[PDB]
């Protein structure tokens, strides 16, 4: 099938994998500039098995289906949450990490349920999942919070940071990102960090649906990488335990 770019990845020797570059710690820009994060090692590992190197782009993430469907990138890989709403749009690989949505609020908000923040104000990044299911499940907080509207971000630290100065009240948030940012920060003890009952998500890697056998390459390489010690160790690396969905 022609959309069925296997061979030219293969052949090239290279793919490329866009990604939010602030989504700690999955795949992030660092302190001198360089990539890392356990969607860099673990994309990294995959395409070795292939001889496949990584060409690694940063995507302005409301534009990610758009920069796919063109193919400016070949892969969304970011932890990239797969939704139904998502599968209308682009085909996944095998999920590889489970994730929920969190709030966020300051300790000193007494906030830690959603209902606090009945008349307060949300934010949230304006391309993520979490604002999907926001919209699509608003008895959890649209229906109750200030506007019934989120405040809307490019990406999580500057949510972060207008949290931080009181400018929203609570953020709806990927609790692998706040675990993280929380714990890098030092201001873990800060801020509550808490589920309000939006269902579970996974992660995986999205693809042009076309792009079939490029999917059965990267699944047929998570077998590889969950008995071979490398997935344990970047899990181990990333989050200090075992990420894996067995
Ligand atoms: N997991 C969320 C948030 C996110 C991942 N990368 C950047 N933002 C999503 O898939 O939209």
């Amino acid at each position: 099938t022609s959309g069925d770019n296997w061979s030219k990845y293969q052949s090239n020797k290279s793919i490329t994998i866009g990604f939010d570059s602030t989504f700690v710690p999955m795949g992030f820009a660092q302190k001198d500039g360089s990539y890392a994060g356990f969607d860099i090692d673990l994309a990294t590992a995959v395409f070795e098995k292939y001889g496949i190197t990584v060409n690694w782009q940063p995507i302005d993430w409301d534009l990610k289906e758009a920069e796919l469907t063109k193919g400016t990138i070949d892969l969304i890989w970011n932890g990239y949450s797969a939704t139904d709403e998502r599968r209308e749009k682009v085909a996944f690989s095998n999920s590889y990490m489970k994730n929920e949505q969190v709030l966020v609020t300051k300790k000193s908000s007494g906030i830690t349920t959603a209902k606090d923040m009945t008349g307060k104000t949300l934010g949230a990044q304006a391309g993520s999942s979490g604002y999907a299911d926001f919209e699509a499940n608003p008895e959890i907080l649209k229906n109750i919070v200030a506007n019934k509207e989120a405040n809307q971000y490019q990406t999580f630290n500057e949510a972060l940071i207008d949290l931080k100065n009181d400018r929203i009240d609570g953020l709806l948030i990927d609790r692998v990102y706040a675990n993280y940012y929380l714990e890098a920060e030092g201001v873990l003890n800060d801020y509550n960090v808490f589920t309000v009952g939006l269902e579970t998500e996974a992660f995986a890697v999205g693809s042009r649906k076309e792009d079939t056998t490029l999917v059965k390459k990267i699944n047929e390489a998570f077998s590889s990488l969950y008995k071979d010690g490398k997935f344990q160790e970047i899990s181990q690396k990333w989050f200090g335990e075992d990420v894996a969905t067995k």
